[PDB]
């Protein structure tokens, strides 16, 4: 029941539903944006050990690779959708600072910039570098890491 911000480590921007709606439509893209508000709070619903759903707190929709592929290819866009099923399972790796999908690819800003412009889309991608790192922080203190698994 921890509520948290998903902060892009290299830039300090955050994960947002595009347009910042408190009830985004199914398949709304997830983007990076520098602002902080209640419509970009997230929660994490643990389903199976490390695996769980990344839940948009304001709407209850969860993060999906678009099209619900179990093994999405590189550049598959990330979106919000009400559906709850095991092709939307991620782990929040707070030791290596990344978000990893069940099939092994990572959440990236599209293009992998260390300082992506606001509204950059997010995609799945297998590579690791400094610009796909994320930390999970308190909505009350964007520099304080919080535990997403409790």
């Amino acid at each position: 029941m921890t509520t948290f911000l998903i902060k892009h480590k290299a830039s300090g921007k955050f994960l947002h539903p595009k347009g910042g709606s408190s009830n985004p439509a199914n398949d709304t893209n997830l983007v990076l944006h520098s602002d902080i508000h209640e419509r970009m709070y997230f929660q994490f619903d643990v389903v199976d050990e490390r695996w769980g759903y990344i839940k948009h707190a304001a709407s209850g929709k969860i993060v999906h690779p678009l099209g619900g592929k179990a093994d999405p290819p590189n550049e598959t866009k990330l979106v919000l959708h009400q559906d709850r099923h095991d092709r939307a399972l991620f782990a929040m790796d707070f030791f290596n600072d990344n978000i990893i999908h069940k099939a092994g690819k990572y959440v990236h800003p599209k293009g992998g910039s260390t300082n992506p412009p606001n509204e950059t889309l997010t995609v799945m991608h297998g590579d690791k570098h400094g610009a796909m790192e994320f930390i999970f922080v308190s909505p009350k203190n964007k520099d304080k890491r919080v535990l997403v698994y409790v």
